[PDB]
């Protein structure tokens, strides 16, 4: 174990700052709080009912709120909750059970949430869990490719693919967002066979042809082969991109596969995804078969924050291009909020049909509780320092007090377009993990994770570089 760099957490100059600042915490403290008060070792929280939420992407796996939280918790300075999260870990987080869970989610949040637990604290528990859990997922790579199955049985190492996916794929953000988590486990266990998968997910793509150098979303696990070419850069797209660039900034930037993937990605996606709306917004729109559908996803807007970080590391004379084309990316997603009721965005909105920047279907309005957009202002703040940035986060701030804070905690929202709320009853965890650890960051210094010496995983899990 090497001392961590950066996890201290001095208070900012500016009086107001720390005000701010201060107020995110102060709001972690009520999701917390509140999550132990009535669901405390479940995996989230049903605030408005006050019990338990067991989603069933984590199968029999328990306290996906706990491990998400840890890292949190730790750097706004919360020792006290993140002992009590230790106790409970070491006694009660057990991978030895008989359900399906979600390959890609427990890799994200409870490989990662373990992983930046023990980089930050040293706590061996942390460390041993999270190869105890690596280990469990090995099977989910036994098929003729390599490429991983969607769910498996943990119990009985049983894998298989979401039942509606073309032909029978894996999902392309599913199994691409897992190379962070597993270099860091083969660094930790010293075994080679984590690596070895990831690394072999890579061999697959890298020889098949990319269709207008566009990835289709669907790829079958037996044949090797592109299902339906369906692409975009918001679900089943979004983090197998972001993870290239990662990959690439978190290897001190060694693996050069990973930046020429990433940097071609990008460009065949700005040619063929990225447009402007009459009314001067840009926007990514998805690609079905050579035809757009002019929708963007609340999801997608985590691009504008990779776009950013990606531009110190662009070509000559395109690092201003990358900044630039964050700054739209942030300006529409800020749109997207300025244009509804509440100030928080909806799920999906689109740029067509006599709109721009908001939601038409009914089934698209929601808002839950999730980061993509604070994620993106944080990354605008720390690279430009323009304080538009820490205003517009602060817009975020005061419409989540007003509108999603209940006594028992946050819930998110069905409807964003009109006054009278109709709260969902879920506590996300990815609120503790990610909303509120990226507004935290945004009101305090730059020293706090230092983005030169840490990579955060797509669940705001931060991981040192690898040398
Ligand atoms: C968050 O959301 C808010 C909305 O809540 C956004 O605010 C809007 O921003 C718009 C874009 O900047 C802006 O549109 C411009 O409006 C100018 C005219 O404003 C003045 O007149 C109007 C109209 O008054 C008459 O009509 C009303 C009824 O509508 C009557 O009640 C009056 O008696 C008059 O008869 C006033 O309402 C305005 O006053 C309000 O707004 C002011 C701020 O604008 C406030 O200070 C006031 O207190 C008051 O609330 C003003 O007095 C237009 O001149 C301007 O026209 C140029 O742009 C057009 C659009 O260009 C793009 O799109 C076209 C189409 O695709 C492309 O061709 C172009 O290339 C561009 O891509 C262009 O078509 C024109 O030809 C002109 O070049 C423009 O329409 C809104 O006024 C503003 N609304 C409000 C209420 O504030 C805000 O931007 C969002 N974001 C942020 C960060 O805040
Ligand atoms: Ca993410």
């Amino acid at each position: 174990f090497l001392p961590p760099v950066g996890v201290e957490n001095r208070e900012p100059a500016d009086a107001t700052i720390r005000e701010k600042r201060a107020k995110i915490k102060e709001m972690m403290t009520h999701a917390w709080n509140n999550y132990k008060r009535y669901a405390w070792g479940l995996n989230e929280l049903k605030p408005i009912s006050k019990e338990g939420h067991s989603s069933s992407l984590f199968g029999n796996i328990k306290g996906a709120t706990i491990v998400d939280a840890l890292d949190t918790l730790f750097i706004m300075g919360m020792k006290t909750e993140f002992q009590e999260a230790k106790s409970w870990i070491k006694k009660y987080l057990d991978f030895n059970v008989n359900a399906e869970v979600s390959v890609f989610e427990v890799n994200i949040r409870f490989v990662g949430g373990l992983l930046s637990a023990y980089y930050l604290s040293g706590e061996e528990i942390f460390r041993k869990k999270a190869v105890e859990l690596g280990v469990k997922l090995l099977p989910a790579f036994h098929t003729p490719s390599g490429i991983p199955w969607a769910l498996l049985n943990m119990k009985s190492g049983i894998g298989r693919n979401w039942p509606w996916a073309s032909g029978g794929s894996s999902i392309l953000a599913e199994f691409g967002t897992l190379h962070l988590e597993f270099m860091h486990l083969s660094h930790l266990s010293g075994d080679p066979v984590f690596a070895e998968k990831v690394m072999k997910i890579r061999t697959v793509l890298n020889k098949l042809d990319k269709p207008e150098g566009l990835y289709p979303n669907y790829l079958n696990p037996s044949s090797g082969q592109w299902g339906q070419h369906h692409v975009s850069v918001g679900g089943l797209g979004d983090s197998f991109y972001e993870y290239l660039l990662k990959a690439w900034l978190m290897s001190d930037k060694t693996d050069l596969e990973a930046k020429k993937m990433y940097f071609d990605a990008v460009q065949a996606i700005e040619t063929h995804l990225i447009r402007k709306s009459s009314g001067g917004l840009t926007y990514i729109a998805e690609w079905k078969g050579g035809l757009l559908e002019h929708k963007m996803g609340h999801l997608t807007c985590f691009a504008g924050g990779m776009f950013a970080l990606g531009a110190d590391g662009a070509p000559e004379a395109r690092a201003q291009h990358y900044l630039e084309l964050g700054a739209e990316i942030a300006r529409t997603c800020h749109e997207s909020y300025n244009r509804t009721y509440v100030k928080l965005g909806p799920e999906a909105f689109r740029f067509d049909g006599g709109v721009e920047a908001i939601a038409t279907r009914q089934n698209e309005k929601y808002y839950i509780l999730r980061p993509e957009v604070i994620e993106t202002y944080m990354y605008m703040w720390r690279l430009t320092h323009d304080p538009k940035y820490r205003t517009w986060a602060w817009e975020a701030v005061e419409a989540l007090e007003s509108h999603c804070r209940v006594n028992g905690g946050y819930s998110g929202l069905r409807d964003v377009y009109i006054a009278r709320e109709s709260y969902d009853d879920v506590q996300q965890s990815f609120f503790l993990a990610e909303t509120l650890k990226y507004l935290y960051l945004i009101f305090s210094d730059d020293d706090l994770l230092p983005l030169e010496h840490w990579i955060f995983n797509t669940e705001a899990h931060p991981f040192p570089i690898l040398r």
